[PDB]
């Protein structure tokens, strides 16, 4: 052990950051996020420093550095650019056993500022003692990913529910359990963090009431359309902690692999399923008292039948919410170089699937980018009906397969080619009709 | 932040532990593992004391609390079973201003110890400040199986070779590379492990002959609607990373919470565009890492492909991350999935602010299709006007979502023909929808009623 991580409360207490520029700004908004009782002193400042100032959030010296100003503080931070001021910081706090970091010298004086991820009053930090900070970064990176945006709410919440978890729950196993779940649970997260304080109560009954081992509720999470990089952050969060994840073949494979090693998989991907077995699977998970990821290619409201499971499940009285998803239009877009707007080329995107018929009239409009789903069988069709409805025959068009992933493939030209281009390219696919086709030579920065 | 995290050199520095009990002696052991000169005072102590008074390793001084033990003192520890001893030694403490831990009293005195994981060098350290330490031990424990143990071996290894990085490599972003590269081969991690002094020194002399990317680069970056938690991985990990954030109103808030400390940020809002354009092309061409984050996905309505074609054209790489149109966003968190089988077979992203252009009113009014309109506020009164007289049947349901996705997100809806009258109880930014879709809000809404 090379240092000794502890968690100081700075609140009303002096501390002194000698330098004005951009690295002493950096830990100077660090501390006053501390509460600390902030002086900067500098031979200048950035204008950060002035504007706190007139705000009265901090106190300014200016001049040379002035060990004095060390004499009520707690800790000091030495923040310039100059290796012989830094040390005369270093060397005045020493002698006031005063905990002092130097910026630009990790391991000259007393302490090391961590990475810190701030779930207050949650807290983590990281740090290998100036070894490797790119490490500290890569953890916290990690971390952040991880670690849900509210649970600071959720641990408050917790220690005043501390007295009653012990009465109800007589061993540690079963508080254990109990905290466990507790820790996790979606409605409770949100609830306190939309300040619900009538579904606080209800959930928090709910978690008093039900049996132990139950925790049931279903998550409609959008996997995105293929890389693994395109889940949301909360997404993540839920497959982590799924007892039970349902999924189907548009849920790419590096997505699977950041589910929970430990839940449950269930494939509802056809290898001719319907919708109704997908409906009860759900169902009967969450009845047993499962957490229930159903985890859907792209976002799950968009030509996913989303709402359909979840009207099942609102009828149950199952608790339920949606995370959305990068749909396949947005992350082929980013992925193709195909913008869906572009300045004046469209006033509206499209999103279409390929009882009832397409409006073609409708569609062949100008000043629109199409984006058909599931549209390749009906490819020659939308050709023929496209350009028999007025819309110019070198209206650019593209059809990506893949798309986000490592085996996207892209092929274009103008719409009189758009019936031989789907030959080319099989499920899942989308094809992009309208002028910003055209932006994909200058902004495709994609390797197809 | 309820705390400040640091990692305290005590190799040398006078420390002080008032109490001589199993508290004590769990304190006691982590000040000596760090290093510190310790005195421990105390009216009775467990015989571990005396093992390690018997070594050397610390002081003990039998008797009632000795303020002036503090004297020379860095931090001080209260111990003892008797809360006015603690608070004497707190008071004791604070007057010299100590750091001082009140181990029975978390809220008390001016520093708590946090739950550590040691992969020493590297350290994790964890705590909720006493309000959970049951949430610590189980954040605790899943942070022990995901740090792997040669973790340790890594960091030390890279500490030696950090004088040789330094002058072989002129810049920050190349020794930044270097250490990229450095810290995910995972041979070199095995190879530090099994000690293998061949292997590892072929591998670090491959590493430091690769040529480095002097680039700087733009990463167009979507945001999303607002909830933090509906950024993606990927973009997580640009702003994690980035030098510069160029970023907008639409930005929330605990999104730009986010983005790594040291990052500069530059606020380009009230911005003409172009302006933003050559902020971006000034940055990257002196080898930054840039990002510009914008509000919900950056193609969809957000002027993303312009500033593009401007660094195509200076030579800039650049790439892009989709984020979560607002769209999207307030469907999902509204209730109002954007289809739904064939109330909507189609979904209509529309602009309500054109450049003497205007919407093709006829195409909008068509039956079994999703409306949205984006920035659509100002004219909401003329878009029901518009799509009433274009056929568009005036019991069509419509809503408008303020903030979506956010904790402070509103929701007003009811028919096509109170549309004008709606839009005026909320404030931008915020989307119109239209279609036979808003009916299932009753089902589905699962969010809030703010
Ligand atoms: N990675 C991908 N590349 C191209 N098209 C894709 C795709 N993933 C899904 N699609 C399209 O989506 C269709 C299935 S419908 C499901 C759509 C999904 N909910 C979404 O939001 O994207 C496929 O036929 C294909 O047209
Ligand atoms: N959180 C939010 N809630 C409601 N509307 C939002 C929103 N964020 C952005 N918008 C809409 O987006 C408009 C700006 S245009 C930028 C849109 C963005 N590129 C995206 O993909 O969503 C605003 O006028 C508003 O209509
Ligand atoms: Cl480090
Ligand atoms: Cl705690």
């Amino acid at each position: 052990m090379d240092h000794l991580p502890i968690f100081c409360q700075l609140r009303d207490r002096d501390c002194l950051i000698v330098g004005g520029g951009d690295v002493a700004e950096r830990k100077a908004r660090l501390l006053l996020e501390a509460g600390a009782r902030l002086t900067v002193n500098a031979l200048t400042f950035i204008p950060q420093f002035t504007v706190w100032a007139n705000e009265g959030m901090l106190t300014l010296v200016e001049g040379p550095f002035d060990e004095t100003l060390l004499d009520s503080c707690w800790l000091a931070i030495a923040a310039t650019d100059d290796d012989t001021v830094n040390q005369r910081v270093s060397d005045a706090a020493e002698s006031r056993r005063i905990f002092c970091n130097v910026v630009d010298a990790p391991k000259a004086a007393s302490f090391i500022m961590p990475s810190i991820i701030d779930r207050s009053p949650l807290m983590v930090a990281v740090s290998a003692g100036g070894t490797s900070p790119v490490l500290a970064r890569l953890l916290r990176e990690k971390l952040e990913s991880l670690l849900p945006q509210h649970l600071g709410q959720v641990a408050r919440y917790a220690g005043q529910l501390r007295a009653r978890v012990k009465k109800q729950f007589a061993t540690m196993g079963e508080r254990r359990r109990f905290w466990e779940k507790f820790f996790v649970n979606d409605r409770l997260a949100q609830s306190l963090a939309n300040a619900d304080e009538k579904a606080v109560n209800a959930t928090t009954e709910r978690l008093f009431s039900e049996p132990l081992d139950h925790r049931g509720e279903v998550v409609l999470v959008g996997a995105g359309p293929g890389d693994a990089g395109l889940l949301t952050l909360k997404g993540l969060q839920q497959i982590q902690q799924a007892d039970i994840v349902v999924y189907d073949r548009l849920v790419s494979d590096d997505i699977m692999n950041l589910v929970r090693r430990a839940a449950d998989r269930v494939f509802v991907g056809k290898r001719c399923v319907p919708q109704e077995e997908i409906n009860q699977i759900l169902l009967r998970e969450a009845q047993k008292g499962k957490r229930v990821v159903r985890l859907k290619g792209g976002d799950p409201f968009i030509f996913g039948r989303g709402g359909e499971e979840l009207e099942t499940l609102c009828h149950a009285g199952i608790p339920f919410s949606v995370v959305p998803g990068i749909t396949a239009a947005s992350g082929c877009s980013a992925y193709s170089g195909i913008p869906l707007t572009h300045r004046d080329y469209a006033q509206s995107v499209r999103l279409v699937t390929g009882g009832g018929e397409l409006d073609w009239e409708n569609l062949a409009a100008e000043k629109q980018t199409l984006v058909f789903y599931m549209g390749l069988n009906q490819a020659a069709t939308i050709q023929e009906k496209l350009i028999a409805f007025g819309m110019q025959a070198d209206m650019p068009v593209a059809l990506v397969e893949n798309g986000t992933s490592v085996k996207q493939r892209v092929v274009h030209g103008v719409l009189t080619q758009l019936g031989e281009l789907a030959q080319q390219v099989e499920s899942p696919a989308l094809i992009i009709v309208g002028r910003v086709v055209a932006l994909r030579d200058k902004l495709n920065w994609f390797s197809n």
